[PDB]
């Protein structure tokens, strides 16, 4: 279930690296990168290859679990939303 796995990421250590990413006047609640979720998922029993963890994470955001951050991801979901989740460090994805 996508809801179960997502909740696992929202955990403490078992999940991703929940870290408050602050900038100027905004505090990105647990802001990370796209390639991050891929490495975490791959490190777990969910997926093995980078491709497997990439498609799984794709659904996650597609459902609205994740939240895109930056102009990169904002442009990806603008035109062709065929590929919402980006496995690049340039694209941000917080909770």
């Amino acid at each position: 279930d996508l809801g179960a796995l997502y909740l696992s990421m929202k955990d403490t250590e078992k999940g991703i690296k929940e870290l408050n990413l602050e900038k100027d006047k905004k505090i990105f609640n647990h802001c990370f990168t796209g390639n991050c979720v891929i490495d975490w998922l791959v490190s777990n029993q969910s997926v093995r290859n980078r491709q497997e963890g990439l498609m799984i994470a794709s659904s996650l955001l597609n459902e609205g679990y994740l939240q895109p951050a930056g102009d990169m991801s904002k442009s990806a979901v603008d035109g062709t939303a065929e590929n919402p989740f980006l496995d690049n460090p340039d694209a941000f994805y917080y909770f």
